[PDB]
């Protein structure tokens, strides 16, 4: 109920969709002065400022990143590495964090909702949704996250389908 | 009144539009395990399953056809060859079948409504609208239909304009 | 207030926005039987009648221009050479005319604001906005206009922005 | 409707239809003491005295001028050259005169209503309608008229059809 409204209020201005002949196939992320955007989602950036840049690539970590200018670094997402197990907020409701794995209940999940960040009860991004795999009743996510040392860890289960 | 509501209830899930940079220019048809789609309507299929296939072509009969998989063959249109003369249901109201010819009263008919199937009082597809020609007050249709033997007959009046 | 509403009634009929991939970049004006389009604005005019017409270019005055078809010639704007000082109308409120300089109170005027015809106290076009600069607490504009002889005159302040 | 009563009551005495097989093709006008009749209109004058004349041809201006007998020189239209902008009183209502061009709202104007005079608010002929073209929502007219020098001037828009 109110969780989706809080997601729409937090991700209103900072989330920009990716257009491809009128089709919405992905979402970029503006956090820490960096613009995260995946490889398989191909299209034009809806924002005029973020589209006229050059994104350095990382095909192993499946991420394109760029440098957000200084006049927009205050209006970004927050990020942290301290995260316990339990529940977190996602755009379609809740997501479970168990044994270092993000799980989403079934019914939701198609092609197009790639790049949506995972939020917490305070308002900090803990993961970035990149893919998903159907596991019985409860699907698992293939995402990226950080740690205490500062190494971007990409978690990928078996036989995932890119969204 | 209720005829357009019955057309919208029957053609809700089985009719998929064709997109071309946000413009709706045609409609495919899923009937008999086959995906009918014309030549002159060019664009991407809005459905994700039907777009990732290969359609065999027939330029003389003006039809591209493909094989719908077995998990969707039950959710198709119905088709028959037994047709009398008189009235039939169409998306913009009624259509007259006289002397083996489909006629539509004027006022309706533009570029974009190509591929809409013609239904009957029971719910079976009897023809597929491909083109139209303005004849006095009452326009004629250039369509395809079947017969008792099983030969796809394409009926085309003189000086038609493709929609 | 009141002034903007009759301007909206005029712009709904004859001022046509351009179609960039998701947004509006500029506005084509149809005045006196001659379609006008700015150069730095790139896209497609919404009418399929006004899209097919090939435009001649005038790089000194920053405007493509083409010939209007004969049916559309009565449904055009009107143009006036004589402009006294005071207040004129515009889509975003009012515009001051002082010492031959169309100036606008600030906060309005950004990207996607190009080709909007400045109207008068009768409904005739006296200028066409191409951009402007923020002159302190009040922004001035860079318009083309007309004089008594029939000579298209462009005025542009220092370091204007192509909107 | 009050101006059309004035036009009909002035045309009841001084306007003569040119009938071919009973069908109206045009109107002879007796203005200023000389008979006027267009070229392309075929038939004979309804008045018996005017039909037995030798009309001198003038093929450029689409007119066939004649002379009026002395007993009929007082029963003629008066005319003028003076024409400010605004409205004038045609046979079917009003006619706009802007930028040196007579325009009628559309629909009216077919084969037959040629040679009709255009009156002013005083009761003087300022133009003689020959033909016109439909510029969409308003029809420009091809007329002959006079000027301050005393010279017959014909105005002709593009692609005018002879009425």
């Amino acid at each position: 109920g109110k969780r989706q409204r809080m997601v729409m209020k937090l991700e209103s201005d900072k989330t920009f969709p990716i257009m491809l002949e009128g089709k919405i196939n992905g979402y970029a992320c503006v956090v820490g002065g960096k613009l995260f955007r995946p490889m398989h989602v191909e299209g034009k950036i809806d924002n005029d400022v973020l589209a006229a840049l050059k994104t350095k690539k990382a095909s192993k970590y499946d991420l394109e990143y760029a440098d957000v200018p200084q006049n927009m670094r205050a209006d970004t997402f927050k990020y942290t590495h301290e995260k316990p197990q339990g529940y977190y907020s996602w755009h379609h409701g809740a997501v479970q964090y168990e044994n270092g794995r993000f799980t989403v209940p079934k019914g939701v999940g198609a092609k197009g909702d790639s790049g949506r960040p995972i939020l917490d009860n305070q308002g900090r991004v803990v993961a970035i949704v990149l893919g998903g795999v159907n596991e019985g009743s409860r699907t698992a996510l293939s995402v990226v996250m950080w740690n205490e040392k500062g190494v971007t860890v990409k978690y990928t289960p078996e036989n995932c389908e890119q969204w």
